[PDB]
């Protein structure tokens, strides 16, 4: 079915943005492993699965709609080198996220695709659920010591 | 454990072309169910499957031997247009798959390796059996013809 | 149980039949699944199996009448190079076969061996059942052609 | 996949003894059976079988190399006359059949058919288990001698 | 239905070489279990009940066809004094009575009794088989010595 | 089956390496239980378990080889004090182990012995599991503190 | 709890003594497995564990009275070159054993370390069934002869 060219634009951009949480969450979740800190690492690959699903669904949109999916243009990885900036860097990319969904659903409702709209929404709010553990994450390192943060995430 | 930094920009070779082929054989994957051949399409997706396991074990085996696994250069995605070029891609992609493979595994040798050799060789075992698949089915389309072949691929 | 020289010399004329059956049907078999014609690829290592116990059944009563089998000598395997020629030579094989079976029975009769006689009967019966499939499948190549012949067997 | 014409060689030269040997212990199976040494007929019988099987990996295996498997060529059976013989004509058989399997693994690490030396790995494994099983058999001969050892092997 | 005379009486010697062997096979029996060789004696019972079996076929076959079976004369009896003995005589008395079995399929054959000529080839595969059994125990007396070989069947 | 003379050597110097860390794990488990941190107990505990069974499977190598396992001469056990040194002790213990290990896999290769050198990559693999195991406790230490990790290892 | 040093002194020779009992009855068991008399190497298998889990006790003693176990002191294995003499070997260890056992209750008691002495009783218990066990062994040798002996422990 025919696409509107810029919906088509604006669901390549944020397939982009999920590709790179998907390769810096599963980075993120095989440090934290390799570290010990089995429960973050385990809570992150789970994240960097939810975005493996968004993704798919907005390739199947994106044929749907007769446009070419962008598999190949990886944006820049953001990689911390210790938990508080890993969580830190999740959350830059995630805010980064939220500002793109926000533009293409309001061009979406814009030319009347509903359906995107309504996909987007959906992806939205696990984005926003993926920023409340985020911000819960770096408040408890705060509230219990970064010690004591850390010893809460070594065993599942 | 401190490896060897030859080995270890192998096994970031290797990484790099399992990066490719998720996507790649995702991508293609989900053309084939646009396209309503759903038997092709589910296979890819395993196929696809099948390299994600094969990328976590080398960013495991790469963060043990205390290198950075590198998520971020994506090389060239072989995309087709129709079937018969789709499963060439994959073909052509996977050749060059294990002649790094076997490169790769020469090195570890080389190097007392023996660890990281056994995991290529694992790799290079499935890889050998997705040339066996594709080899398969491009002798089916000649075998059956392509509407045949085709329509063998519509159902599940 | 000291049997009569000639039927122990025609049960191990039987048993090379059987065991150049064996082989052929075998390769024939994983020629089948090498090219992805895996019903008929399964469909031919049943005939192979059910060769290889009609060969032990031979040894068994060539051994009970005091016979040596023999395992030695290997006649001519008629291997052909596609589909078509692969089931002719297995039939032009069955039809050999049949043809010794019957001169067997006659002697077995002759000089009251009437087990030997009863399990050749068997054995015959079931490769009267083989030739019956293979002139089917040669007949189906005609009635719906090659292509769909090849499309119909490609998933067991 | 096109293979490399001397590793082809080696694996057809493998599967040639495996052939020997399939045959060999059949009939040594049955010539136990045939004696009421059922134990000894049982369990040659799992040796015939399970070289069957590593037969099947070779063609396979060579099939996917774009080689010919030879299933025509059957090498000399060592026959035995009585258990003693037997046990050691199966000995002599298997450590022809290691030399040539060692000989095979240099050949594809050289040329580094890496997945074809792990199948022949693993089929010398099981060689050399048939290896320590035949020993022991021996050994016990000695040790319990020959009345009590055949006695021994009466029953399942 | 009305048989042929002569076929009635070919049924009539086997079935009196079927009593003969029911009498000789229980006593044997029940001299092992006294001896304390309790598997040679539920062997051997095992073989009084399958040629109580056979009687009884011939009994409804030769009513069917209007005879008179004869369970009044019952020949000689072959005894033996010890294990060895024992197992000679029951091979001497299954010798004469495939002899018999053959004549009568001969006869049946001629006159067209086909179904009594299937039952007559069924008793003399049974029969064949006790043969085989005979033979091998008098093999393994050989082998193992009779010492072992009366060992070997004082339990069940 | 005639082994190797140097083979057979280095075999035995890594089982005399095996027998040293049985002891020491085992011991060391001990003490961490006398110490109330049974969670370091039992992982230790399993440690020695793994040791015994690499042990159980170099003397059976050995043994079929035609070597005799020496299980008389016991090197130095690194026995620590805290929790902190008995770590760093079965660290240094673990990098000398993977040291002999691939000195006797190059050996190995070299005069063919194809099985034996599987055999030790099985345990090489083990080894280097057990280097990450002992690197991520240190690291823990570090990243949560050494009051939090054995607090973490008081229960089980 | 802090123990008497002479108490702490003799467990620590019981322990030794354990140790050396260990590694006797495991490799005679393997050399036992090795050779085909796999009743005999199981039955000696499970010894080796019973003085492994004794040995445990006496470390879990030893660690609890403020002492210091010595896993480093192994004595001298006495390993037989047949079976005859592996149980003779056994049975020289055991005797040994027991005279130190009797050695250290007497000593337990006199400084009233009743716990102590409990421990040890049962071992001594258990160190005298293994006794009866080698004594019986070596009486069965006699009665039964050497050959049926090795035949009676081929099976398990
Ligand atoms: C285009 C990028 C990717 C897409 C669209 C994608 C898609 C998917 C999907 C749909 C699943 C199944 C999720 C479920 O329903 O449970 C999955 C699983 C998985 N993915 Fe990805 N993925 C991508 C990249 C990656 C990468 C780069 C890695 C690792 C470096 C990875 C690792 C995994 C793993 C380990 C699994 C679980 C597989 C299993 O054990 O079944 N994926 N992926
Ligand atoms: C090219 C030579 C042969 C090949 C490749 C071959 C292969 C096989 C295979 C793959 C099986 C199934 C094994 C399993 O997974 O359980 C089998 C079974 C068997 N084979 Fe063979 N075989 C060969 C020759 C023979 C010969 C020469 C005999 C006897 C003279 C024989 C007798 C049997 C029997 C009795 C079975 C068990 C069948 C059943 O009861 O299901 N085979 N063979
Ligand atoms: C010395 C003479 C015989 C003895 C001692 C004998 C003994 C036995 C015994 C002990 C049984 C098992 C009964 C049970 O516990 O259920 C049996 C079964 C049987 N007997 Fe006899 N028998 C003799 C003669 C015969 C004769 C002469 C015939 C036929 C003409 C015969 C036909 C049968 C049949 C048909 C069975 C049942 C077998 C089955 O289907 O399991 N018996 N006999
Ligand atoms: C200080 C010396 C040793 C101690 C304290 C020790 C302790 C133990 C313990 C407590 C068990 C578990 C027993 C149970 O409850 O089932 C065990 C199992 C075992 N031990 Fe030892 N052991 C020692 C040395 C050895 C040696 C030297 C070997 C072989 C060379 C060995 C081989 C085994 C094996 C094979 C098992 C069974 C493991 C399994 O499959 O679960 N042990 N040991
Ligand atoms: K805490
Ligand atoms: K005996
Ligand atoms: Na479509
Ligand atoms: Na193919
Ligand atoms: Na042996
Ligand atoms: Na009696
Ligand atoms: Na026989
Ligand atoms: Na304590
Ligand atoms: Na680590």
């Amino acid at each position: 079915m025919k696409g509107d060219k810029k919906v088509i634009q604006h669901l390549n951009k944020i397939l982009g943005n999920e590709l790179i949480a998907i390769n810096q969450y599963f980075l993120h979740s095989r440090m934290w492993n390799d570290w010990g800190l089995k429960r973050l690492g385990a809570h992150e690959y789970h994240e960097s699965i939810d975005e493996m699903k968004h993704a798919d669904k907005l390739i199947e949109r994106i044929l749907f709609l007769e446009g070419a999916p962008n598999l190949q243009d990886l944006g820049k990885l953001l990689i911390g080198a210790n938990t508080q900036e890993m969580l830190q860097c999740d959350l830059n990319l995630e805010l980064k996220a939220t500002k793109d969904l926000r533009e293409a659903i309001v061009h979406c409702e814009q030319v009347h695709d509903y359906v995107s709209r309504d996909l987007l929404k959906d992806i939205l709010e696990s984005e926003e659920e993926h920023i409340d553990y985020l911000e819960t994450q770096l408040g408890l390192i705060q509230k219990v010591g970064l010690e004591n943060y850390l010893q809460s995430h070594m065993h599942e």
